[PDB]
This record gives C-alpha cells, structure tokens and sequence, in this order.
C-alpha cells in the first residue's frame, strides 16, 4: 500500500523554520509536526497511533507547523518514493556527541530506533559516519566566524 515513515527533525533557520498552527489545523504550505519532548519510542509510538485515530487527545503545545528548505527536500523524495511521513522533534535537541560511553540527541535517538530518518542541517564527519550511514552531500559549507556589531 503505502511506506509508513516517522522522521525527527530540529529547529535551526533557514533550513527549517517553525510557524504556528490555524485555528482548525491544516499547516498550509506545510505539514504538521509535534514535539512532546521526549527521548524514548514508547510515547512517540502512542501519540502517533492516538493521532493518527479517531480519538487523538494530545496538548495543542505538541502541535505546530514547520515548513522550509529541507521540509521541501523531503516532500519531493515522499512524492518520488511513495512513501507517507510523520513528523516530530528532537527532546532536547543538541545534534549529537559521544557523552557517556553511548550517544545523545539525534544520532542517539537513531541508534535507539526510534525514527528511521534524520533530516535537517547535519554536519556529517569521521566519528559519525562510522555509526550513522549517511547519503551523499547536498550542500558545502564552511565555519565562519561573525564579531560583534561594526566596531561600536
């Protein structure tokens, strides 16, 4: 019938940005996503299975819309690949880095199988690539450095 995917990503301009739901709740020009603030797959399993139901109770707080650059890359490969997607955002979302022998934020809600694909602003690098497949780059970029205003 149709892939059923669940996605994570984290709030970081321009390449996702994060505008508030209307009054019925369509996200025009965008999709629905959620964010219960949570790093563990039980709830996010049960607030999807509740929503996508009959019966969804769930805090208007974990619905907001999102839209954007990387939203729109992963619109046209779900229209390529016919695949249909839930949203949602990290718990704490801080990227990740090895803390505590294990991983935290996204890589480490990735390895903890939770959602079957990262999209967002995602420097890939030698201790992430040997844990994290990753595809082939989309975009170059550098490490700039910004002073305070002008000079006064």
């Amino acid at each position: 019938s149709k892939l059923h995917l669940r996605v994570v990503t984290l709030i970081e301009h321009p390449f996702v940005f994060t505008r508030e739901v209307d009054d019925e709740g369509l996200c025009p020009a965008g999709q629905l996503c959620l964010d219960p603030m949570t790093n563990d797959s039980s709830t996010l399993d049960s607030l999807f299975s509740s929503l996508h139901s009959s019966n969804d109770t769930v805090p208007i707080k974990f619905k907001k819309c999102c839209y954007g650059y990387c939203i729109d890359l992963l619109e046209k490969i779900a229209e390529d690949m016919n695949f249909d997607f839930d949203l949602y955002i990290v718990g704490d979302g801080k990227y990740g880095a090895w803390k505590n022998g294990h991983w935290t934020g996204l890589v480490g809600d990735l390895l903890r199988g939770t959602a079957h694909m990262a999209v967002t602003s995602f420097s890939i690098n030698t201790a992430r690539s040997q844990v994290i497949d990753f595809t082939s780059p989309f975009f170059s970029t550098s490490l700039g450095i910004l002073v305070r205003t002008r000079d006064t």
